[PDB]
């Protein structure tokens, strides 16, 4: 059992979790891999394994429903060639996917966590009235609520039900009269497709993209998003007083609606899940990415600092203030967020708690780690052990 | 082979070196554990040795040569007769540098073929083994124009034992136990420190008093040696405008050296070998200066600056790092002693694996360690897929003598 060592404080653990992983990953004793960012009848199982975990965690092996719902499953696949979870399950699945994800720093959340059921969902116009229930919900007015919509389980021989943005809230990317972007150069592509099915493009750097909702063997569909409902906050800094008018912007949820669920064997291509922000991944990423917005450079002039060498560190004094401006906004709008020192010390204290519960904890020490002040949170000292457990959120193949 | 991805360009490329690696590390397609720091009979001697050798005639352009099948030949008898073998001159220089350019965890290796090997191998005891290391320090130092450089001291030999460098480093500051619970000076060096007043050294009580060297000749116990404090270059730290920084008494040493590591050629092994090269600012500024288990100068830097320290989203950490990492390039300018910030070290990493990409196929490199402790994805490492894996020459870890 691999050891696991915390080197701020010297406290070693064992990870016993790890020796349950399904999906091998992407590292050989050869080399390894672990910065790469992407890297009939089995199904019966997984589904086994995933009614097995529903029942020990509700303390029910050895028991009369945990005996009966093996079979129902058994029987189901038998007839059908597939099965339908109870709603307790996927419940309780969507939860564990969350916990298992080992990119994601914010799991000290997972026991809370919204279910919306659009299993019976029927078309495209269908899908656009749960996601935007569901992105209600979910914002509530700057509240934020962690919350995941579940669409149909893919079918042998029968279409997907897919989101075709990789976020429910993403601002264009246009090309310009000499090739290069305005706006977001993250969404170039998912903007030109949607230019193409009909969208009347605007001129902005920050323009709410229309969505793509594709019903099951018929093309996508655009649906604009109401104004109204998707909460914006506009950047302005405590001291600066002309950040302002550089007329930045972020959304106010973060919701992936590209990502697959699969609980107990069963695929969910289409399964948005939110939450709410850290901080560094607006200030940092989405703004100061040389290919993404690319506003350093801005920010410094402003600033009158020295750019011409780089030991006056003005890269990192710029970065610190534009998060800084990211932080204040969204406290001064009122919209539920969180700074990287308070994100990552949560982490540490789910990391103790899973040692605890499930002997362990998958975790991906590049991602966990912020991409501002790595050594300065606790996570950077932390010895982490990567791997894969169902259920889980995997990416996907892009429908088209 | 593995596909290499720029996320910050869109540049792809496939580490084909990564399938000659020659000893294996500790992930399994179950569970990478590339995030911790320690993972872990003459017929592979042999066929180590052999390895290299060819590694060396490549590098002069003499593959499959005369001297080439010669000196394999040569190798082979040596073993067979001794069990062992001897490095030429040139084989060992050779050998040095590319165990810097094979070392996963270092990003300044661009300067891989710039180093200043000394030929230490004829060395007989403690006594001889100072003296070497008081000239390493003398040349690489060079008056704060730093010089890359290794001293090479004798292999280790069935028969006898190891010359080992007890210490960590070749400058190292001391760390005491307080009254209290506390440590003063440097908390990484509490246990050398307790073995060097266990070997008889007469302990100050600053927070900066620079560490004896304790050498052990082999099967010889460890003896202690001073270091000439004049030989010992270090740098005052000030801010260039936080005036106030000054009085924190604050300093760093010029030259990082080092001292426990084994380096392997052709399979044979040398446990003292002391490199030197300079620093990049945040090993000091971050990681020595502000860890809460190194110097952790962090909070006192903070309210200092009038920074709100009540409330983590002011983000004062993150201010006072940066401005601590700025009075340390600020400081070693002033002292006109070499020194490279993260922004300029990892651009020149990035140059590195673009040469090294044309001129072997790939680069082995431990992404958690290339990129910088503070300001990560302002870096381009950061946005740069990497493989790490094992080549031989190698730096390799090995356990305290003690
Ligand atoms: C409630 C507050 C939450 C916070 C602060 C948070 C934080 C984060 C952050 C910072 C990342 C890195 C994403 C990136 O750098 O692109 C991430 C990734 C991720 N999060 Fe969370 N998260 C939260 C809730 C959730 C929820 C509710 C779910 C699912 C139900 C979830 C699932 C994931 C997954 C699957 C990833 C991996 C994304 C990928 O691989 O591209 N998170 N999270
Ligand atoms: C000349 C300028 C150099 C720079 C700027 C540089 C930079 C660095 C840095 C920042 C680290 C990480 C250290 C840490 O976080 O503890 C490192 C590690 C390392 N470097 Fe370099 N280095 C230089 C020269 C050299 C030389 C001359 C050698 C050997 C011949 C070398 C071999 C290594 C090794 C073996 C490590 C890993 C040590 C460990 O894992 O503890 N470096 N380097
Ligand atoms: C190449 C590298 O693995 C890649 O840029 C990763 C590093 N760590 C990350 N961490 C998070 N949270 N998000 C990211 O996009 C990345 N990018
Ligand atoms: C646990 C974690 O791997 C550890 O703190 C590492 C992270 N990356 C590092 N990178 C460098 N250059 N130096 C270090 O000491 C570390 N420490
Ligand atoms: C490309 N990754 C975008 C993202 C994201 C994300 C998702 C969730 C649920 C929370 C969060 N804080 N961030
Ligand atoms: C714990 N490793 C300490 C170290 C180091 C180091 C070593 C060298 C040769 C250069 C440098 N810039 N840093
Ligand atoms: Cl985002
Ligand atoms: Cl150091
Ligand atoms: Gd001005
Ligand atoms: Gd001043
Ligand atoms: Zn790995």
């Amino acid at each position: 059992f691999p050891r696991v060592k915390n080197w701020e404080v010297g406290s070693i653990t064992y990870d016993t979790l790890s020796a349950q992983a399904q999906q091998d990953g992407p590292c050989t004793p050869r080399r390894c891999l672990g910065s790469l960012v992407f890297p009939p009848e089995q199904l019966l199982s997984q589904a086994r394994d995933f009614i097995n975990q529903y029942y020990s965690s509700i303390k029910r092996s050895g028991s009369q429903a945990h005996e009966q719902r093996l079979q129902e499953v058994e029987a189901e696949v038998a007839a059908t060639g597939t099965y339908q979870l109870r709603e307790s399950e996927l419940v309780f699945g969507a939860k564990q996917a969350w916990r298992n994800a080992p990119r994601c720093v914010g799991r000290i959340q997972w026991g809370k966590l919204q279910v919306f059921d659009a299993r019976d969902c029927r078309s495209a116009q269908e899908m656009f009235t749960y996601i935007c229930n569901h992105i209600k919900y979910a914002t509530n007015r700057g509240n934020l609520r962690s919350a995941i919509t579940v669409f149909p389980q893919r079918c042998p021989g029968r279409g997907d039900f897919r989101i075709w943005n990789s976020q429910l809230v993403r601002y264009a990317g246009y090309r310009q009269q000499d090739g290069s972007v305005r706006g977001d150069p993250a969404n170039v592509e998912i903007t030109e497709l949607c230019i193409q099915h009909g969208w009347t493009p605007g001129n902005g750097r920050f323009d709410v993209l229309p969505l793509l909702l594709q019903a099951p063997d018929e093309p996508p569909e655009l649906f604009l998003l109401p104004p109204e409902l998707v909460l914006e906050v506009p950047l302005e800094h405590p001291t600066l007083e002309w950040f302002a008018a550089l007329g930045l912007r972020w959304y106010a949820l973060p919701a992936v609606s590209n990502m697959l669920l699969e609980i107990g064997g069963l695929e969910f291509p289409a399964a948005p899940f939110s939450g709410w922000y850290m901080s560094t991944e607006i200030g940092t990423r989405n703004l100061c990415d040389p290919h993404r917005y690319n506003i350093l450079e801005d920010v410094a002039v402003c600033m009158d600092l020295d750019t011409r060498t780089t030991s006056s560190l003005w890269k990192d004094k710029a970065a610190v203030e534009i998060n800084v401006a990211v932080l204040h906004s969204y406290q001064l709008a009122k919209v539920t967020i969180v700074d990287h020192h308070a994100a990552t010390a949560s982490f540490m204290k789910h990391l103790e708690n899973e040692q605890k519960a499930r002997g362990g904890c998958p975790a991906d020490w590049a991602w966990i780690v912020p991409p501002i002040s790595g050594s300065l949170t606790p996570v950077f000292h932390q010895e982490m052990v990567n791997y894969f457990l169902s259920p889980a959120f995997r990416y996907q193949p892009d429908p088209w």
